[PDB]
């Protein structure tokens, strides 16, 4: 079986074509192959697959260490969509893909980065899904130690923003956890923090849904911008600042779709008898 081996903000992943390639992997084999001493070492597993859909152009799961399958709005897009390209999966510029959650369509840029279509960002309480009366900018949320202005919002997923004075000093260890799983958000949600350098920069740490806090969390840069944007605190192209490294960020307000732009990076390509 042939791989490739790439990197993305933090990330590294291995990419497999399991379109030419009929591949599967136990959730042992899974974990076995990610071990970094006696495996291939990686995050995550990426599977470039067929859509069954003569609307998409490809289709792709992701897979954790763990070997169990995982939808994150937008994560290894810019890793599948460099590879397809340098394989010859595919030619075409805009490229149509679906995941376990939902559809995207990703450019290669001539600068050859990969911007990210993420969609409108969702506002609509109800469809977040997050409890409250009615939209607002900026929502009053109580925790047993605090309480928390906070802007809420989905790219996907559900999103809760707030904006911290020090990035490094806030209280992601306790706040995350009970933001995360905060009775008002049904389905649990995203925590962001960020902390405005100035209108076109941020900087940022999620704990993320079911995770925690990770090197880099792509929907959640969208959603912080978006945020952002609606409170009238920044402007339409951003550039956000994870641990794991930056993305740029342009929406241009309702009725517009949010964008994701960052660099994928091909380390080598592998081969491997399962």
């Amino acid at each position: 079986m042939q791989f490739s081996k790439m990197h993305g903000l933090g990330n590294d992943f291995v990419v497999v074509d399991g379109v030419t390639q009929n591949v599967f992997f136990t959730p042992e084999t899974i974990r076995r192959l990610a071990n970094r001493h006696c495996g291939i070492g990686f995050d995550q597993l990426l599977i470039v697959e067929a859509p069954y859909d003569p609307e998409l152009d490809f289709h792709y799961r992701i897979f954790n260490a763990d070997g169990s399958e995982v939808s994150q709005s937008g994560n290894g897009a810019r890793c599948f969509a460099r590879f397809v390209t340098l394989k010859g999966l595919t030619n075409k510029k805009d490229i149509s893909v679906s995941t376990q959650k939902g559809n995207m369509v990703l450019t290669v840029k001539d600068d050859n980065q990969i911007r990210v279509n993420m969609g409108e960002p969702i506002w609509e309480p109800a469809k977040i899904p997050f409890t409250a009366n009615k939209f607002e900018k900026n929502y009053i949320l109580r925790t047993d130690i605090q309480t928390v202005l906070c802007g809420a919002v989905s790219m996907g997923n559900p999103h809760c923003v707030v904006q911290v004075d020090d990035i490094q000093t806030a209280n992601v260890e306790q706040l995350g956890p009970l933001l995360e799983s905060h009775e008002r958000f049904p389905e649990r949600v995203n925590a962001g923090f960020m902390q405005i350098i100035n209108k076109e920069h941020i900087k940022l740490r999620v704990y993320e849904r079911g995770a925690g806090e990770t090197q880099a969390c792509g929907s959640g840069a969208c959603a912080a911008v978006a945020v952002g944007i609606m409170q009238g605190l920044l402007n339409n192209n951003v550039q956000v600042d994870l641990p794991g490294g930056s993305l740029m960020i342009e929406w241009n307000g309702v009725g517009h779709p949010l964008y994701m732009t960052g660099e994928a990076t091909h380390i080598y390509d592998g081969f491997i008898t399962l």
